[PDB]
């Protein structure tokens, strides 16, 4: 675009807020925005879409399965568009993760309501198995 930008005042806030990272010191900028679109020209998807939160939905949700069976450099966008989203939908995220989760959270319940029901879980193991922060 040009007219005022794409990113608007205070929301440019929250974004610029948001970092990469629970545990690092990098904020989102526009710079990570131009990898970001200019992936998916490449890849074969369109920009607008980073524009729309529905378009994001239609990304994800092909980036999702490309995380645990993907090589890094497209995990790194699906960690971005997870973000585009949390920014369009007024969800409000610390870093990138917790973004990560919001997101998939929303996506679950829409995948979830028509026939992808969750199946028998197991208990705990004996041994030690007690190893996690917050
Ligand atoms: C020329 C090559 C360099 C290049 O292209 O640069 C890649 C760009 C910016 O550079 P970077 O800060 O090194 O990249 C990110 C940080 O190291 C972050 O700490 C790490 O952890 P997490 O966020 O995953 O916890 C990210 O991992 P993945 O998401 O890739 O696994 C990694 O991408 O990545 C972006 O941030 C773009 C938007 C996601």
């Amino acid at each position: 675009g040009a007219r005022n930008s794409v990113l608007r005042g205070k929301k440019a806030d929250e974004l610029e807020r948001i970092r990469l990272r629970p545990g690092g010191k990098k904020k989102y900028r526009l710079k990570h925005i131009v990898w970001a679109a200019n992936k998916l020209d490449r890849f074969g998807l369109a920009e607008s879409l980073l524009e729309s939160k529905e378009g994001c939905q239609k990304i994800l949700t092909v980036l999702d399965p490309m995380v645990p069976t993907g090589s890094e450099n497209l995990k790194s966008l699906f960690n971005t568009v997870c973000v585009i989203w949390c920014i369009h939908a007024e969800e409000k995220v610390k870093d990138t993760e917790g973004a990560k989760q919001i997101v998939r959270r929303h996506l679950v319940a829409e995948t979830g309501t028509a026939e992808k029901m969750p199946s028998t879980s197991r208990p705990t193991a004996p041994s030690s198995e007690k190893g996690g922060n917050y």
